[PDB]
């Protein structure tokens, strides 16, 4: 069907040309005695291409058979150069098998014969493709430092093996070397290359970056290699002093940091799908970073703007508490007496009585949701979600707004569909601010407060609801929300399903209860299971740092997004920079640790 | 009472006849001296059979009294071929207890005297029954290999062991080896036994099956052993090629599939009450086949018929909802007041203005029923559930179609009783088809959509239930299903106990009510129950594989029920075949693996 099973087909179609070309079958059983009566007298094809475009000397290459392969470059030296000609392994020589099976003597007569240490196999088997168990690149030096065989890799190098090289995807032999499990045994291997460098400043083998613009050292960031980066960030630090136990170290923190604007570490972790990545943000260098930006400039400014929301919100339901105002007028109540309609619509918008300070309400209501699209929409054209769906519920809210302004100054009768929808999409996006935070125990009472506010924050976005959907109707028959104190009071009693279902339907309720109880009914329970697992995943197990860790990671999700948007002078750069004084100019951060 | 005591008496009475008997006594106290002054001078019975028809000769086997076996040899040697004469031992000789003790000297001198090595001990202690705490089989050959000593083993091939012997239960030596409870150690007498065979491909002893049809390589699935499963695997294993640390070996895949048609691994290991066999389709040769059998044809076979499924029961429902039409017509709404009943059994089925798109309908629910019952009834006759128990469901949905059928062309009162059985049993056999999935986290968003499907799949089984309940009943007293979008919106209320018991006892409702939202009450809670268990279980401990473990068994279960009626034209066999090229006939998987 797909490949994968062709393959499968061809390595089975590959045993069975080994099986009958005796040429073929020699080089693999390693026949001496059959490979000189073979190729000496009963003359045959030793350009022998088998199934997979292979020689003679491939498959005595892929069986360790030095005996074999020996005798198969003696009596036909041009057998080194061939190629595969097959589309599976296109560009893959001799040499790259016997660099793999770590096959010194035969790497060593390989070499000897003059073995092109330049080969790029651009066989499909050899791409950084998931259905590949391995991804050891293109070039023969690269399947050295792979295999962890430090005398082959130097053994290539001897033989002017270019450290510079990439391979299709633009990647170095260092940002191979960081893609491989063995994260303790590549380190090794790491800095054998990095020796045979040039030596200069300029063009360094750790400063070339991948094809998606990736050095060496912030690839293991992105991949979670928590070996790697902390050996990585050896080559970046500085010890300034050791007062006894203090090590006041001074990190680089060069590419750990923004502008490039997509560029750097922190923007690549909290927007990767990649859990493993999150672990990086925890290391000594980086762990120091982020926790300065939270405690100042980033804690307070999430609440000056967390605050700035509320009130935002607040002003949008005092619009909406009193809204507009008719009695039905029409005699339309007698006819279908199911419905309970005394709708609203009366557009004559200028009664002057008090309705300025409504009218400078929804004024204020539009200018707040436009310049919420003008800090989302041009953002959008340059997504993932750890902070919160945050961006998700504010950029639709906005949209019910601007709809219910539309709704306006049209006279429609659906005023409430788009306007009740606006007072949860601004509530519960609210709760998103409950990350305002700095134990086995204060970790229970500390998500208990999530809970408290995730709570608050519902009923007063579907007490509001409510409210607009009962105002208009007759509130003798299914009056749990005539006025406000008394629509809160049901509602709250609603979350706890201490109240029946405000139902009746001996009379007919609008489109909208049928809608919006049905979501209360889903949050309402969503945050009570989220409340238990709270109060037991707290306690059962070390967990809890499970359950912390990513609030942990959606505060720094949080904190790089409150960095891209403001001004440059509000929330000064971290760490100080290197320019007068002397080792400018490179922003460095000042770290000291105890050991015990 | 039961047997288990009465041997409890024969022990003890065997111990009564040792006590009494002299020769017995002595044979037992190895009491040398005594047995001379017994055989020689004082004329004794030395054929004297114990309570369990023992010899003295058996008595000086059991307790291992070399030196008195041996005066009662050279006394009397015709006692060695007798054996025991009781029920219990049936079969057993002298030979039996002396190859169990691993006693090398006294086998030595048995054999010695001409011992017969095929002697079936059929007595009702060597039988396997759960009863019998070892199951060693009846020849000593066979004997020998349980107890693990491989020098008494190849004493006894050297005297004509045939290692081809079958006991009454069709087993082999080597089907008796994988029975025993030392898994690590068994590996080992295993290959000594398989060293005597003929040497001839014709005829292999591990071909020769069990009498239930089980080969000694079929057997180790189905008992879950995993030691000598992955120990036989290396016999039908073939090792293409090392591409350093890849090993992409070619698996036999012959016994471990399809046509026998009961024949093979996967349907025993789905099938059985074992649990421990579950652990077989995880080994490396089997969990990549299934695996494959899922990915393609298996998942999207498996969503095509059940979309398939979700039209079939939507339309079902689409009948119902627009049920026949009656009003009630007659007078007794005054007797009885407490009737509710507008009955409705229009039978006068041809009003055509819009009825005839129900009659299509109503045609396809039929057509539909059957073919359920063509593809579910032929296979009965040739029963578990780890698949889930949609298969009793989805019999029992389409009797309750063909009942409505039955139901009508009589005009029964009762329409409603087997019409509303088939709404729940339709729909709620839906959220099987919820197996339609490929961490500790992801896990907790995995099992709370299969929540989310089940709930969603139960609501619309019951609210469709409840309103052909009420939708003849007067909705002005008890109106919780007047229409279809508020009986949805009640019946989904009712799942979260919000709105109160639709019950308004001033009136009497149908007995279909009374019986079918007890059942929407417990189904609802076990569904909140089962959410409760996915939520905390994902996370206390790594239980969550064996929540984990079983869908997977679920899935697999599956994967084996959609091969077994689809046809040949459609879902390929696994698997390369070995006729041109090669290796043919049996179908190989070719597999690769990393080592690190
Ligand atoms: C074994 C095959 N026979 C051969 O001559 N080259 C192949 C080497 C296999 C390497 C596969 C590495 C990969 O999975 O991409
Ligand atoms: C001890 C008994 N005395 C004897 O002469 N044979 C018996 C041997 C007991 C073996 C019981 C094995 C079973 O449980 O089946
Ligand atoms: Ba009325
Ligand atoms: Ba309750
Ligand atoms: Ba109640
Ligand atoms: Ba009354």
């Amino acid at each position: 069907e797909s490949w994968a099973q062709s393959r499968d087909e061809q390595n089975l179609l590959q045993q069975k040309r080994i099986w009958e070309s005796p040429l073929l079958l020699a080089a693999k059983e390693n026949n001496v005695q059959a490979l000189y009566k073979l190729l000496k007298f009963e003359g045959c094809e030793v350009h022998q291409k088998g199934a997979m475009g292979e020689t003679a000397l491939h498959i005595a290459a892929l069986y360790d058979n030095n005996e074999a392969a020996q005798v198969l470059m003696e009596a036909a030296p041009e057998l080194v150069f061939e190629p595969m000609t097959s589309e599976l392994y296109e560009g893959q020589t001799a040499l790259h098998i016997a660099v793999i099976n770590q096959n010194v003597n035969l790497v060593r007569a390989l070499l000897a014969r003059g073995a092109s240490v330049s080969a790029r196999a651009t066989g499909s088997v050899f791409h950084y493709r998931p259905h590949n168990l391995i991804y050891y690149g293109e070039h023969p030096l690269s399947f050295a430092a792979c295999v962890g065989s430090e005398e082959i890799v130097r053994l290539l190098i001897e033989h002017g093996a270019d450290i510079r090289a990439q391979d299709s995807l633009g990647n170095t032999v260092l940002h191979i070397l960081i893609l491989q499990p063995n994260k303790t045994f590549a380190c090794q291997m790491y800095n054998l290359l990095l020796s045979y460098d040039g030596g200069d400043h300029l063009k360094s083998l750790e400063l070339v970056p991948n094809n998606q613009g990736l050095t060496p050292f912030k690839l293991a960031g992105v991949e979670g290699n928590i070996v790697m980066f902390q050996h990585l960030m050896q080559k970046r630090k500085h010890i300034q002093w050791t007062y006894g136990p203090l090590t006041s170290t001074l990190y680089d923190l060069t590419e750990i940091d923004s502008s490039g604007d997509d560029q750097s570490l922190l923007e690549l972790i909290v927007t990767t799908k990649k859990r493993e990545a999150r672990q990086i943000l925890d290391q000594t260098p980086v762990k120091e970073l982020v926790s300065l930006k939270w405690k100042r400039y980033g804690r307070p400014y999430f609440c000056v703007l967390g605050a700035i929301y509320v009130l935002y919100i607040i002003c949008f339901t005092m619009c909406c508490v009193y809204r507009p105002l008719k009695p039905r007028i029409t005699n339309r109540t007698n006819p279908r007496d199911n419905t309970l309609l005394q709708q609203k619509l009366l557009q004559e918008a200028y009664v002057t009585p008090k309705d300025d300070l409504r009218l400078v309400g929804e004024l204020v209501s539009i200018v707040g949701a436009v310049i919420i699209l003008l800090v989302e929409i041009p953002d959008i054209f340059r997504q993932t979600i750890l902070g919160g769906p945050f961006h998700v519920i504010i950029v639709t809210y906005a949209f019910m707004v601007l709809v219910t302004m539309v709704m306006r100054l049209t006279n429609s009768d659906g005023e409430v569909v788009p306007m009740s929808f606006a007072l949860v999409l601004g509530w519960c996006n609210v709760m998103y601010f409950a990350r305002g935070f700095q134990m086995i125990q204060k970790m229970i009472f500390g998500d208990l407060m999530r809970f408290c506010w995730q709570m608050a924050v519902v009923i007063l976005g579907f007490a509001s609801a409510f409210y607009i959907i009962f105002q208009t109707e007759d509130p003798d028959e299914l009056g749990h929300f005539y006025d406000y104190p008394m629509a809160l009071f049901s509602t709250f009693e609603l979350f706890l399903t201490i109240i029946d279902g405000p139902a009746n339907y001996d009379v007919d309720l609008p489109f909208m209860y049928s809608i919006t109880y049905a979501a209360f009914a889903i949050i309402a329970t969503l945050l009570m299971l989220n409340l238990l697992i709270a109060m037991m995943g707290d306690t059962h197990w070390r967990v809890a740092h499970e359950r912390d860790e990513l609030w942990r990671a959606q505060v720094v999700a949080t904190t790089v997004m409150l960095e891209r948007k403001l001004p440059r002078c509000l929330w000064p750069r971290s760490g100080i920079c290197g320019r007068e004084y002397g080792l400018g100019d490179r922003w460095f951060l000042r770290v000291e640790d105890r050991q015990d």
